[PDB]
């Protein structure tokens, strides 16, 4: 499923992201945007041969089980196709786990590099939440 922005941005408020360990709305959207352009769907396989999944990309290395990249773990106990699901749940959850881990949402390099210190609520702008 392609989300739309504001479906999106209501959909994670719903599951309890906004303002989730302190980051707005607009940050999770905007992360959400440059991971996978807004598509459930989406798999990126990592020179690691660690493979991301899902509208947040969240990586086989630590935090799902696909089977397929050797010596990794499973922290969020799920199989990395849950991620690619219509209903985004698991990815929520788990997304709450990483960005808990220590480094808040700098686990997502693309929030990092092209969300962090942006004005990020621009992504919720508009929206009826
Ligand atoms: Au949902
Ligand atoms: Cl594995
Ligand atoms: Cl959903
Ligand atoms: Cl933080
Ligand atoms: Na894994």
């Amino acid at each position: 499923k392609v989300f739309g922005r504001c479906e999106l941005a209501a959909a994670m408020k719903r599951h309890g992201l906004d303002n989730y360990r302190g980051y707005s709305l607009g940050n999770w959207v905007c992360a959400a945007k440059f991971e996978s352009n807004f598509n459930t769907q989406a798999t990126n396989r990592n020179t690691d041969g660690s493979t991301d999944y899902g509208i947040l990309q969240i990586n086989s290395r630590w935090w799902c089980n696909d089977g397929r990249t050797p010596g990794s773990r499973n922290l969020c106990n799920i199989p990395c196709s849950a991620l690619l699901s219509s209903d985004i749940t698991a990815s929520v959850n788990c997304a709450k786990k990483i960005v808990s881990d220590g480094n808040g949402m700098n686990a997502w390099v693309a929030w990092r590099n092209r969300c962090k210190g942006t004005d990020v609520q621009a992504w919720i702008r508009g929206c009826r939440l």
